[PDB]
C-alpha cells in the first residue's frame, strides 16, 4: 500500500524521483538550529549551533532466510458474474460460464470437476516479490561488500562483518548471485486433464526473448555468497511454469537490463488482473530492503540469529480457465490499482518508504521491550488485541503494520488479511540472554560494558551479555508527532539540577528521569560527563553514540536502584560549537529550542543530493479525469490560415494570426 | 455412485470392505452375517481412484 | 447439459428403469458397522462364559 | 484459511474427535513442580526425626 507508507514521511520532506545510491551505507537525517542556554546564580551563558545533524545509519546488509508457507487465496481479479451476493465462488455459475465460452466441448465436464480445487489457488505474491528483487539487483549492482570491514565502532568496543556473517566471501551485489533458469513450457489448449502442482499464467501476445530469461530466474533458488538484503536465501518456487500464450514462447536470451523487468511485471499484472497480489509483494520488500546499523554496541542482539521470511507458495490456475478473467473484474476497494501505478511512475521512492517502516517498527520495539509481563498489553499479547480481522497466523506484515499503527496513532486498513513477509519480534519473545561477539580496542572496556572477562588485553575476541534489548534506532522521521518521555524528542525541554555551595561540585541524582535529561542536554552543549553508580560501582558515559547525539537510560546496561554521583570538576569540552561550564555555584537550569528543519542525506562522508522531477501524491481521480476527458477533441486535421501583412520595408514578409 | 474430487487411498479400502460378505466367528451384534451387496461398484470421479 | 451428444438418445430410453433405482441404505449400514468395529475393537467373547 | 482444499474433509473428521478431549493442566502441574524443586532444592528429610 503506497498510500499508508507515504503518510509516514515528514511534512518538510519534499522527495524527487531519482536517487543515485553508490554505496552500502546511507546516513539519512535533518539539519536543525539548536538555541541552548545555561542559567545559574552567577549569570547566563548562551550558545547556538546553526547546523546540527541528527542521523540514523542504514545499510544494505542483513541475514534473512525464506521458507514456503500456506496462505489464504486472493480472489480479486476473477469476473464478477460467478460471485454470489455474500462474495464467494458460487459453483454452478462457473459451469454456466465455461459452457458459454470458446472452450473445447469434450473438456467442459472434466475441467468443471477440477474447478472446486484449482480456482482457490490464487496467490502470485512470491513471483512478484522475486521479480522486484531482480529489478534492484541490476539497478544498484555496483555496490560492494568487504569481508574485513567495520560493522560497528564506538571507540571502546568494535564489531567486524566477519563476526556476525561467517561463510561470507567479499564480492559486488551483481557478482553475488548466479541464478539457474527454470523451464517455461507452452500450455497446450487441448490437454486432457489439468496438471495440479504446476502453475499456469496468462500473457498478452508473444512472450519476448528477455521475458523468458526473467521468469526463468524469478522461479529459481537464490544461493548468495555475500549477505545482501535484496539477495537473501529463497527456496525454489517451482520446477516448471506453463504460459497460455497462443503466440509461441521465444527461447531464453541470457542477458537483460533493469528496464526489461518493469516490462515483464506490467504485462503479468494486466493479463492476470493481480493488483492486490502486487500490493502484498510491495509491503513485503519494504520491510526487507534495508536493515539498520545498531545505535549502540549492545544493540546488535536483534541481528545475531537470522529472521525467517514467510513467502506464500506459488499457485495460479488462470492458464487452464481463460474465460473466467475478463475486463469486468471483482474488487473490494475502489483504489486497488494505486500501488502498481505509484511504483511504475517512481521506482526509487521505495527506499524512502522502506526506511520509514523500519524506523517506525524498531522505535516501538524499543519501548515495548521495557514493559513487565504481568500486564494487559505486554510483550506476548500486543498483536492479538490490535488485530480486528481473521488472519491464518499473527506473523509477517500483521506484526509490522500493528507497530506502525501504535507509532503514528491511526487505523491501518488492508483489503485481505494476508500474513506474509519478515517477522522481527524473534529475539524479544525468546526472553533469554544473547551472547554478541566483540573485538576490544582499549584495556579499560569491561567497567562500561557487561563483559564476560574482567581483564582483557587489546585485540582479544570477547563476549558481551545483553539481557534487556536497547533501542536499535532513534526517532527522526517520526520526531515530535507522538512524543514519549523515554526518548524525550520535544522541540522545547528544560532540567533543574539543585546544588548548594557547601557541596564542592558533587551532585547525587536520586531521580532517574531528570538524570537522563541532564546527561542528554550536556552532550548537545559538547561536554563529556562520566557518572559513577554508588550501589553497584559501575560507570556510564553520555558519549555512547556518534549519530543521534542523545542519551537514552538503556545506556546504563543495568536495572537496579538509582544513585548516580556526577563530579562537576571533571567535565571535559570535546566537540566544537559548545557552551563552557567553568565553575558552577547554586542551582543550574539547562534549556534548548529547535526552530527549523531541512532534510539531508550523507554517503561515503559526502552529501547525497536528490535529482529528477517533483514527486506528486498520485490519486485514482487524477488519471480517470483524463479518461472522462478521453481527449474528446474530434481527431480531424483542421488547418487554420495566416493573412500576410505588408509594412514599410516590403522586402521582408510578416504573418498575422487572423 | 458420485464422489467429490479424488477417491483417497483409504476410501477405496473402506468402500471395498463395505460391499462384501460378513462371515463372523464369534456371535457379535455389530458383526452379524450379511450377504455380498455387489460384486463391482463404479465411481464417477474424473480424478483417478 | 455437458453430456456427449451421441449418448443422449440411448441414455434417455434407459432413464425409465434406472432413475427409480435409488436406495443406498445397505451401503451406509455396513460403513456404520465398520466405524464401531474399529472403535470398540478390544471387547472380548469367551466360549465357556455365563 | 488454506489454498489446498483437498484435505478439508479429512481434517474435519479428525478435529471432531480430538477437540472434545483437550487438556494441558497435567503438563503445567509437572512444570510448576520442577520450578519449586530447583528453587527450594536444599531442604533435608532425616528418617530418625520427630
Amino acid at each position: 500500500m503506497s498510500s499508508l507508507l507515504n503518510s509516514l514521511l515528514p511534512e518538510y520532506f519534499k522527495p524527487k524521483t531519482n536517487l543515485n545510491i553508490n554505496s552500502s551505507r546511507v546516513q539519512y537525517g535533518f539539519n536543525a538550529r539548536i538555541d541552548m542556554q545555561y542559567e545559574d546564580d552567577s549569570g547566563t551563558r548562551k550558545g547556538s549551533r546553526p547546523n546540527a545533524f541528527m542521523s540514523n545509519t542504514v545499510a544494505f546488509i542483513g541475514n534473512y532466510e525464506g521458507i514456503i508457507v500456506d496462505d489464504i487465496p486472493i480472489l480479486d481479479g476473477l469476473r464478477a458474474d460467478i460471485f454470489d451476493t455474500h462474495g464467494d465462488l458460487d459453483m454452478g455459475l462457473v459451469e454456466d460460464a465455461l459452457s458459454k465460452s470458446t472452450m473445447i466441448r469434450r473438456n467442459v465436464p472434466t475441467y468443471t470437476a477440477y474447478a472446486s480445487e484449482l480456482l482457490y489457488k490464487r496467490n502470485l505474491t512470491s513471483l512478484f516479490y522475486n521479480m522486484l528483487r531482480l529489478y534492484y539487483i541490476k539497478k544498484w549492482g555496483s555496490i560492494k561488500y568487504e569481508k574485513d570491514a567495520i560493522f560497528y565502532d564506538n571507540g571502546h568496543a568494535c564489531l567486524l562483518n566477519r563476526q556476525l556473517f561467517p561463510k561470507s566471501r567479499d564480492a559486488s551485489l551483481e557478482s553475488s548471485l548466479s541464478l539457474p533458469e527454470a523451464e517455461i513450457a507452452m500450455l497446450d489448449p487441448g490437454l486432457e486433464f489439468p496438471e495440479e502442482d504446476v502453475p499456469a499464467i496468462l500473457w498478452h501476445g508473444r512472450v519476448s526473448s528477455r521475458a523468458t530469461c526473467i521468469l526463468g530466474q524469478a522461479c529459481s533458488e537464490f544461493a548468495p555468497l555475500a549477505p545482501f538484503s535484496i539477495a537473501h536465501y529463497s527456496p525454489q518456487l517451482t520446477r516448471k511454469l506453463f504460459v497460455n500464450a497462443p503466440a509461441g514462447i521465444e527461447p531464453s536470451s541470457g542477458r537483460y537490463t533493469h528496464e526489461d523487468v518493469k516490462d515483464a511485471i506490467t504485462i503479468l499484472v494486466s493479463a492476470n488482473q493481480a493488483y492486490t497480489d502486487f500490493e502484498a509483494a510491495y509491503l513485503m520488500l519494504a520491510q526487507t530492503l534495508v536493515s539498520p546499523v545498531p545505535r549502540t554496541a549492545e544493540a546488535s542482539a536483534w541481528f545475531i540469529n537470522a529472521g525467517m521470511v514467510n513467502m506464500p507458495t506459488l499457485s495460479c490456475a488462470n492458464g487452464y480457465y481463460p474465460a473466467l478473467t475478463n475486463v469486468n473484474p471483482y474488487h473490494r476497494l475502489d483504489t486497488w490499482k494505486d500501488t502498481l501505478n505509484h511504483w511504475v511512475a517512481y521506482p526509487d521512492m521505495l527506499f524512502y518508504h522502506s526506511v520509514a517502516m523500519i524506523e517506525s517498527c524498531y522505535v516501538e520495539l524499543g519501548n515495548v521491550a521495557r514493559v513487565s509481563d504481568s500486564d494487559a498489553i505486554n510483550k506476548y499479547t500486543f498483536t492479538e488485541l490490535s488485530v480486528q480481522g481473521r488472519p491464518v497466523m499473527n506473523r509477517g506484515i500483521i506484526v509490522d503494520l500493528t507497530l506502525v499503527a501504535m507509532r503514528t496513532g491511526r487505523e491501518i486498513s488492508l483489503p485481505y488479511p494476508v500474513s506474509c513477509g519478515l517477522t522481527r519480534t524473534d529475539a524479544l519473545l525468546q526472553g533469554t540472554e544473547i551472547h554478541v561477539p566483540v573485538v576490544v580496542k582499549d584495556i579499560d572496556m569491561p567497567q562500561y560494558y557487561n563483559a564476560i572477562d574482567k581483564d582483557v588485553i587489546e585485540g582479544q575476541e570477547t563476549v558481551i551479555k545483553v539481557k534487556q534489548l536497547p533501542p536499535a534506532m532513534y526517532p527522526i522521521y517520526t520526531y515530535g508527532i507522538n512524543t514519549t518521555e523515554f526518548y524525550s524528542d520535544h522541540f522545547e525541554d528544560q532540567v533543574q539540577v539543585e546544588m548548594a555551595p557547601i557541596d564542592n561540585g558533587k551532585a547525587v541524582f536520586n531521580d532517574a528521569r531528570k538524570f537522563s535529561k541532564f546527561m542528554s542536554i550536556m552532550r548537545m552543549m559538547g561536554n563529556d560527563v562520566t557518572a559513577t553508580d554508588l550501589v553497584t560501582g559501575r560507570k556510564v558515559s553520555n558519549w555512547a553514540d556518534n549519530s543521534s547525539g542523545r542519551f537514552l537510560y538503556t545506556d546504563v546496561k543495568y536495572e537496579g536502584q538509582t544513585a548516580f554521583l556526577v563530579d562537576m570538576d571533571t567535565v571535559k569540552a570535546r566537540d566544537h560549537c559548545w557552551v563552557s561550564i567553568v565553575d558552577p555555584n547554586g542551582t543550574m537550569n539547562l534549556s534548548y529550542k529547535m526552530t527549523n528543519f531541512r532534510a539531508a542525506m550523507f554517503s561515503r562522508n559526502k552529501p547525497l543530493y536528490m535529482t529528477g522531477g517533483s514527486v506528486r501524491t498520485i490519486a485514482t481521480g487524477n488519471y480517470r479525469d483524463a479518461a472522462e476527458r478521453l481527449r474528446a477533441m474530434d481527431e480531424t486535421l483542421r488547418l487554420k490560415p495566416f493573412k500576410i501583412t505588408e509594412k514599410l520595408d516590403f522586402r521582408v514578409a510578416a504573418y498575422a494570426i487572423p
